[PDB]
């Protein structure tokens, strides 16, 4: 039977919807959450499709060579205060099932910015995208439950902002961050910290804690976006680096 024959063919068809790449970055984010829930309690290669398909999030590998690549590199770079070394090594596309239709495209005033986040919450990320904090209001409000500017999704326009929030993995010790697109609508300048914040001023979308200079005192040393709608961000890009620093 040629019926058999056509079966193989199309399991095959099937596992290459998955690139070498981005399997790899699935299994390494599926690993350090698996490994970081195993140390809360104690305790080539082939394809990892259903690890990949229970995201409901389309990753894409960027190559290095071509333009798209050099270019969002460049655009990550482009804000590096700290001069500090930072290895790119890969980028990824990325698409939420829904996020793109729930996006508030609208408000204008769309701008691209850098989220970063530790490597265990990648995979969670991905598949729920950015989620707003939980507010507290049964007990006092403390400074380590709240954002200097209150219970918002936080976002820099720097990578050396980021570098603070994507801490090196445990698993191979690269970092990740997210590029997103986040519709700051009518945005709010703010020299002075706000943690009671669940909603931005009346009259704005969103809010700018904005970075302290010799002329200008405020209370951030970073700049800091902050929206308090989830469908105000889009997630577009995955970037995995490297310090040299982080090593010995
Ligand atoms: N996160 C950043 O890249 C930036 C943060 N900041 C600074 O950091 C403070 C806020 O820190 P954050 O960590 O951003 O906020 P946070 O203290 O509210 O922590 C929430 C964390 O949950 C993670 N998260 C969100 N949705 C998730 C999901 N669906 N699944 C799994 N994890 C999810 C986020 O990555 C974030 O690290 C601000 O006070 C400011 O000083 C400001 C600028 C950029």
């Amino acid at each position: 039977s040629e019926q058999l024959q056509a079966l193989l063919l199309e399991e095959v068809m099937n596992s290459s919807t998955l690139s070498q790449e981005v399997s790899d970055l699935v299994e390494m984010i599926w690993a350090e959450a698996l490994g970081h829930l195993e140390h809360m309690l104690g305790s080539p290669n082939p394809p990892s499709l259903a690890k990949y398909r229970a995201l409901r999030c389309k990753i894409e590998h960027v190559e290095q060579n071509t333009e798209e690549f050099l270019r969002v590199r460049k655009e990550v770079l482009q804000n590096h205060h700290s001069k500090s070394p930072v290895d790119v090594l890969q980028i990824f596309r990325v698409g939420r099932v829904n996020e793109t239709t729930e996006f508030l495209s609208k408000l204008g005033n769309v701008r691209p910015l850098l989220h970063g986040s530790p490597v265990q919450n990648i995979v969670g990320i991905l598949c729920r995208g950015l989620l707003l904090p939980k507010v507290v209001e049964d007990r006092g409000v403390q400074r380590t439950d709240v954002g200097n500017l209150g219970s918002g999704i936080y976002f820099s326009d720097s990578l050396s902002t980021s570098i603070k929030y994507s801490h090196p993995g445990e698993t191979d010790g690269t970092r990740l961050l997210l590029i997103c697109d986040v519709a700051l609508g009518k945005c709010m300048d703010l020299h002075e910290k706000d943690f009671s914040l669940t909603e931005a001023p009346p009259g704005y979308d969103s809010v700018h804690g904005v970075s302290q200079t010799a002329s200008v005192t405020t209370d951030f040393e970073d700049d800091e976006f902050v929206v308090y709608k989830t469908n105000q961000v889009k997630m577009k890009y995955i970037i995995k680096f490297s310090m040299p620093g982080d090593q010995i």
